[PDB]
């Protein structure tokens, strides 16, 4: 298999800043102990491409999590504040959109390349979080 443009997103990424976070989590119904704990937490994202499978891992100490799946092919994944949720990530012009829907919800997390930053967008409902990795 030869190079694919998601490669992109290969590497250790690391946490180095978040904006409106507690408002975003306040949105998607996350309870008062699980935000403040969540929102402490300054993660590590290791991603990788394996064929047609992306993995996304994230280390922190809060909580350890792991998805893996296949552009355009919905999965399970229990999120790091334990929703339940049914997820689709595809590809649109070299940004990761991804959709969670759960309890007749959803909110959409972007990842994308800028510069040599990680950039990850979220909303719910009106409002946004912006949270920017590194390379670790
Ligand atoms: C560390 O507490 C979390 C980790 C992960 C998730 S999530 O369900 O994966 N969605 C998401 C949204 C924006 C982001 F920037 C990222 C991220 O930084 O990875 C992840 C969380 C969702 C709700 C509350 C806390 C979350």
């Amino acid at each position: 298999r030869g190079s694919h443009m998601c490669d992109a997103f290969v590497g250790t990424w690391k946490l180095v800043s978040s904006e409106n976070f507690d408002d975003y989590m306040k949105e998607v119904g996350v309870g008062f102990a699980t935000r403040k704990v969540a929102g402490m937490a300054k993660p590590n994202m290791i991603i990788s491409v394996n064929g047609d499978v992306i993995t996304i891992k994230s280390e922190s100490t809060f909580k350890n999590t792991e998805i893996s799946f296949i552009l355009g092919q919905e999965f399970d994944e229990v999120t790091a504040d334990d929703r339940k949720v049914k997820s689709t990530i595809t590809l649109d012009g070299g940004v990761l959109v991804h959709v969670q829907k759960w309890d007749g919800k959803s909110t959409t997390i972007k990842r994308k390349r800028e510069d040599d930053k990680l950039v990850v967008e979220c909303v719910m409902k009106g409002v946004t979080s912006t949270r920017v990795y590194e390379r670790a």
